[PDB]
């Protein structure tokens, strides 16, 4: 499994049972590690190992987790930024993924918000 790491704040993405999203410094919480896995060609899923859930960003800007394989909003573009960052953006709304100081995650089409660089890391 990756790990999905916020540059800016060090807190990892993670996916809990419950469906919610947030951000967790706690680096031995197994709800941290994704797979990512080929949506087609050009795309990727960013799927919770332990749970099964597949990031979701909604038109609303929320962040949750869904195991509705049928859902669009689970589609994502990893794009790399430099040096080593990458942006992870929605297809379906053209939002980025952002995880905020407070622990909260959410979507913004902000590309100039430095919450929104990440680092991929094997776990
Ligand atoms: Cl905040």
């Amino acid at each position: 499994p990756v790990l999905l790491k916020s540059t800016e704040t060090g807190q990892y993405l993670r996916i809990n049972p419950d469906g919610t999203v947030d951000g967790t410094r706690d680096r031995s919480d197994p709800h941290i590690q994704f797979q990512i896995s080929p949506e087609g060609n050009g795309e990727v899923l960013l799927k919770s190992t332990e749970t099964g859930q597949y990031l979701r960003i909604n038109p609303d800007g929320t962040v949750d987790g869904t195991r509705d394989r049928s859902d669009p909003h689970i589609q994502f573009q990893i794009s790399p930024e430099g040096n080593g960052e990458v942006l992870l953006k929605s297809t379906e709304t053209g939002q980025y993924l952002r995880i905020n100081p407070d622990g909260t995650v959410d979507g913004t089409r902000d590309r100039s918000d430095p919450h929104i660089q990440f680092q991929i890391s094997p776990e």
